[PDB]
RNA sequence: GGGGUAUCGCCAAGCGGUAAGGCACCGGAUUCUGAUUCCGGCAUUCCGAGGUUCGAAUCCUCGUACCCCAGCCA
C-alpha cells in the first residue's frame, strides 16, 4: 500500500469510481530508464490489482524531439517488464483533431487568443517568481480575430515563433503556469505519426489532461514536478465540454546513487559516445539493465521495495544489487570461469584428463548436475595463489593445500616466474583421492571467453548535481578481461545468467559474443566481506 | 511570491494511545562457493522550539532545512 492506493480505495469506497483506469504516458524522446520502471509498476500494477485498465500512451506533442526508434523501444521495455496495456497503444497525436477542436472552443469562449509577442517578449511579459506578469497587447482581440488568426497559424501562414495560441487566465497568478499558458506553437517539422499534416502542435499542459479525459483515466499518476501543472490540468478540463475529469496525484521520482536518471543526461552519454548506446550495460536504462543481465522480476521487486511516496529520495546501489542477487542466487545455475588466469600444472597427475561431477546449484539438487573435465594442466585465478600471506588467507599458498572446486585437494610446491618476476606457472601435486576452496578451469577443455567487469558509471554518488557530469565518469566503469570458462558455457543463451562460482553472476551477448569469441557480462559480483 | 517534503546511514510504515519492515551494518552457527542459509543486535525517539491532551510522530504555533516553478520542452 501507499498514499495513492489509499486514495484509490477511498474513491472506490465512496462510489466516486467503480473501476480504476491508469496510464503510462512517456514522451518518445529517449529510452526508458529505471525511474520509468517505477512508474510502469505503479500504474500497471494498480490496474491489475484493482482489476482495472492501464494504457500505454506516447505523449508525442513535440515532433522535433521524438523518433520512431523510441516508441518501438518503449513498447519493447514495457512488454519485457511483464506488463500489458489496455487496448491499442495510444498517442497524444491520436487526439490532434480533438485538441484543435477544443482550442477553438476556448477561443469561442474568449478563454484563448492568438498572441504575436516574440518568444523573447513572452518571457519578458511573463513576470518573475516574485513580480506579476503583464498582459500582452494582443490579449483582447475578438473571438472572430483569434479564430481567423489561429486558422492562419494552422494553415502554415505564420513563420515559426511569429505567433502562438495562449490561454487567457491570470498574468498575475502566483502560479507561473497559469500566466496565459501557450496552448499551441508553430513547428514546420514532420511528425513521426502524423507526418506533415500539422504545422502547429499542442503543448504538454493542454494535451495531457484532455488525452487523460478522452481515454477515461480515473487517476493520473505523475511525478512531483507537475504539481504546479495540476492547476492548468484542471483549468483546461474545467473550461471545455468534456464529460469526465481525471485527478492527478504526484509521487517522487527515483534517483539512483552513482548515476543519472533523466533522458536528457542519458542522451548526452549516448550522443557523446561515452557509452555504446542507450542499452550499454552500465546504463540505468531498462534495455541496458536487461543487457547487463538484470531480470524484469528483480526490477519489479526493486520498485516494490523502494515504495511510492512524496519524499525526494536517492536509493543506494546496494538496494538494486540486493534485488538481482536475491533472484540469481535462487535461480542461476553455477559454472566455472577464471577471469584472471595463471597455469597450474599437477605434475602428480597422470593421463589425458578425466571427468568430475559438478552440481548445477550447490543448494538445489533438483536443478541437477553436470560432468566437467579435470586434468593436470588447469587454470586458476592469479589471486587464488599466494606464495606467502596471512593466516586468514584461505587460498593456495606455496607449501599449503587447497580443495579444487568439486575436484581434488592439491599442494603448491614450486612456482615459476618470468622476466618481470611475474609468475607464469604453478607446480602442484594432487591427492589421487581427495573428493579453503578455489574454482578452476582445465586448460585443455577450456573455452576462451571475454569477460566484461562492469562498475558504477560515475565516480560520485550524485553525478547529476555536478557542473559537468561527464568529467566525473568512472574510467573503470568497464574493464575487459580475457579468461577461461568450462566448455559447458559453449551453449550459453544470450541474456541468461549463471553464477560464476566465487566471482558473481554473468550473462552472455553484450551485442558482442560470437561463436568463436563469447563475451560475458558481469551483472553483479557476489557479496564479498 | 507559489507549490511541496521533512521518522534509524539509505528507502519506508505509522492518520492520539505511548516508534513495522527492507537495504546496509555488528556478532555467532553452519557451508566444497570467504556465497547462500541461519540465528541474535542495531531509533526511550520521529527537523526544532513552544502549545493542547491522561497521554502525540500523529492536533495547533512560531521557526529551520531541502526540492520544484519564470521552454513557443515534457
Ligand atoms: N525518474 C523518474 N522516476 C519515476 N518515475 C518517472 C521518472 N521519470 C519519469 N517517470 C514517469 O515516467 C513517465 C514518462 O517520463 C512520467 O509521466 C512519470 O510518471
Ligand atoms: N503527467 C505525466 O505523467 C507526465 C507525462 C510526460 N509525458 C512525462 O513523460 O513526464
Amino acid at each position: 500500500t501507499n498514499f495513492i492506493r489509499q486514495i484509490i480505495d477511498e474513491d472506490l469506497a465512496s462510489g466516486k469510481h467503480t473501476t480504476v483506469h491508469t496510464r503510462f504516458p512517456p514522451e518518445p524522446n529517449g529510452y526508458l530508464h529505471i525511474g520509468h520502471a517505477k512508474s510502469i509498476c505503479l500504474n500497471f500494477g494498480i490496474a491489475q490489482d484493482y482489476k482495472g485498465q492501464c494504457n500505454l500512451r506516447f505523449d508525442d506533442t513535440n515532433p522535433v524531439k521524438e523518433d520512431i526508434e523510441y516508441v518501438e523501444s518503449i513498447k519493447n521495455d514495457v512488454e519485457w517488464l511483464g506488463f500489458h496495456w489496455s487496448g491499442n497503444v495510444r498517442y497524444s497525436s491520436d487526439y490532434f483533431d480533438q485538441l484543435h477542436a477544443y482550442a477553438i472552443e476556448l477561443i469561442n469562449k474568449g478563454l484563448a487568443y492568438v498572441d504575436e509577442l516574440t518568444p523573447e517578449q513572452i518571457r519578458e511579459y511573463r513576470g518573475t517568481l516574485t513580480q506579476p506578469g503583464k498582459n500582452s497587447p494582443y490579449r483582447d482581440r475578438s473571438v472572430e480575430e483569434n479564430l481567423a488568426l489561429f486558422e492562419k497559424m494552422r494553415a502554415g501562414g505564420f513563420e515559426e515563433g511569429k505567433a502562438c495560441l495562449r490561454a487567457k487566465i491570470d498574468m498575475a497568478s502566483p502560479f507561473i503556469v497559469m500566466r496565459d499558458p501557450v496552448l499551441y506553437r508553430i513547428k514546420f517539422a514532420e511528425h513521426h505519426q502524423t507526418g506533415n499534416k500539422w504545422c502547429i502542435y499542442p503543448m504538454y499542459d493542454f494535451t495531457h489532461c484532455i488525452s487523460d479525459a478522452l481515454e477515461g483515466i480515473t487517476h493520473s499518476l505523475c511525478t512531483l514536478e507537475f504539481q504546479d501543472n495540476r492547476r492548468l490540468y484542471d483549468w483546461v478540463l474545467d473550461n471545455i465540454t468534456i464529460p469526465v475529469h481525471p485527478r492527478q496525484y504526484e509521487f517522487s521520482r527515483l534517483n539512483l546513487e552513482y548515476t543519472v536518471m533523466s533522458k536528457r543526461k542519458l542522451n548526452l552519454l549516448v550522443t557523446d559516445k561515452h557509452v555504446e548506446g542507450w542499452d550499454d550495460p552500465r546504463m540505468p536504462t531498462i534495455s541496458g539493465l536487461r543487457r547487463r543481465g538484470y531480470t524484469a522480476a528483480s526490477i519489479r521487486e526493486f520498485c516494490k521495495r523502494i515504495g511510492v511516496t512524496k519524499q525526494d529520495n536517492t536509493i543506494e546501489m546496494a538496494s538494486l544489487e540486493s534485488c538481482i542477487r536475491e533472484d540469481l542466487n535462487e535461480n542461476a545455475p553455477r559454472a566455472m570461469a577464471v577471469i584472471d588466469p595463471v597455469k597450474l600444472v599437477i605434475e602428480n597427475y597422470q593421463g589425458e584428463g578425466e571427468m568430475v561431477t559438478m552440481p548445477n546449484h550447490p543448494n538445489k539438487p533438483e536443478m541437477g548436475s553436470r560432468q566437467v573435465p579435470f586434468s593436470g594442466e588447469i587454470w586458476i585465478d592469479r589471486a587464488d595463489f599466494r606464495e606467502e600471506a596471512n593466516k586468514q588467507y584461505k587460498r593456495l599458498v606455496l607449501g599449503k593445500e587447497v580443495r579444487l572446486r568439486n575436484a581434488y585437494v592439491i599442494k603448491a610446491e614450486r612456482v615459476e616466474k618470468d622476466a618481470e618476476g611475474n609468475i607464469t606457472t604453478i607446480f602442484c601435486t594432487y591427492d589421487a583421492d581427495t573428493l579453503g576452496v578455489i574454482h578452476w578451469v582445465s586448460a585443455a577443455h577450456a573455452l576462451p571467453v571475454e569477460i566484461r567487469l562492469y562498475d558504477r558509471l560515475f565516480s560520485v554518488p550524485n553525478p547529476g548535481a555536478a557542473d559537468d557530469f561527464l568529467s566525473v565518469i568512472n574510467p573503470e566503469s568497464l574493464v575487459i578481461k580475457q579468461g577461461f570458462a568450462e566448455p559447458s558455457l559453449k551453449d550459453a543463451v544470450a541474456g541468461k545468467a549463471f553464477q560464476f562460482e566465487r566471482e558473481g553472476y554473468f550473462c552472455l551477448d553484450s551485442r558482442h559474443s560470437t561463436a568463436e569469441k563469447p563475451v560475458f557480462n558481469r551483472t553483479v559480483g557476489l557479496r564479498d566481506t
